[PDB]
């Protein structure tokens, strides 16, 4: 048999554990026991960043990543999350299987990285923090954690923090030591880290609709046979939409979840919140096309 370890920061009973299961059973079955996934959640088998590392060397790991992190090798691909972009994640998805797409995926597979499902619904981002922020003033001064994401460091430097790159699995001894005051996650996610034990106001900023890649070394993926691979990917799509339906409802009873716990959920200044980006969005990722981001936000139009 092909066994594949599956990589993830999330913890068991998250969505994307529970999609991740899916995904499994559904290649195991197709390929009566020929491929088999081993799921590796709360960053057991590193950090994100760590584990592409892995991959693009050739272990036979696919693995979450996000496209802020994978524009490091083929910028472009960093706005799909850029903040505000699009509320829908139905037309994000639309988007992910367009041939603007296709051809960023085709320009990093030639970087020994390839996308195999790009349009995991991850949800939408809000910042958890030690003190309320309703309005970009409020994070002055506030350090702010951020993955290791050059997107979501400039997003939270243009929204008005102090971004602080830092692993998954090092944030919450990150905000009880006092490194770090708060950070940014859907409900989910933050529920799942128990990150409410030390950070107790959430904010909606909702300011990025996550859009997820998941990935595999170009070196592994392209040695596995070709219908190996389209039973993964035929998989996939179907993971792609149960977990469209774990999501679906998840963020909301998470957000009950953290309240129950004691969190207070604060509205924030959206308008005003919006508009702390418009800059960046522009011309602070000197490194993408021209006019990327409007580009984009009309191409989300059509659909
Ligand atoms: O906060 C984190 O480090 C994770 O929740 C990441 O945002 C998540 O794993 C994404 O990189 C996946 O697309
Ligand atoms: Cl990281």
């Amino acid at each position: 048999e092909t066994e594949i370890m599956v990589a993830y920061g999330n913890q068991p009973g998250e969505p994307i554990d529970k999609a991740m299961h899916f995904w499994a059973d559904k290649v195991k079955e197709k390929s009566n026991g020929d491929i088999v996934f081993k799921l590796f959640p709360s960053s057991q088998l590193g950090s994100e960043t760590e584990v592409l590392e892995q991959a693009k060397f050739g272990a036979n790991i696919i693995t979450i990543s996000d496209y802020g992190a994978l524009m490091d090798i083929v910028p472009d691909l960093g706005v799909i999350n850029a903040p505000y972009i699009s509320q829908s994640f139905e037309k994000k998805s639309k988007l992910l299987h367009s041939d603007w797409f296709k051809d960023l995926s085709d320009k990093l597979d030639q970087h020994d990285i390839h996308i195999i499902v790009p349009d995991v619904i991850y949800g939408t981002r809000h910042l958890l923090t030690k003190k309320p922020v309703t309005k970009p003033s409020d994070l002055k001064g506030m350090k702010v954690r951020v993955q290791h994401s050059r997107l979501f460091l400039q997003t939270i430097n243009a929204m008005g923090g102090v971004p602080t790159p830092m692993s998954l699995s090092d944030v919450y001894p990150g905000l009880s030591e006092g490194i770090i005051d708060g950070l940014e996650n859907p409900t989910v996610v933050l529920f799942g880290g128990k990150f409410f034990e030390v950070a107790k106001n959430l904010n909606l900023t909702a300011h990025t609709k996550h859009m997820s890649p998941f990935v595999a070394g170009t070196a592994f993926w392209n040695n596995l046979t070709p219908e190996q691979q389209k039973i993964i990917v035929d998989a996939s799509r179907e993971m792609v939409t149960y977990g469209g339906g774990l999501i679906e409802q998840a963020e909301n009873e998470a957000l009950e979840n953290l309240k129950k716990a004691g969190v207070t959920v604060n509205d924030v200044d959206l308008p005003a919140f919006e508009a702390s980006v418009a800059d960046v969005i522009s011309t602070g990722f000197p490194e993408w096309s021209p006019n990327l981001y409007k580009n984009v936000q009309e191409k989300l139009s059509q659909f």
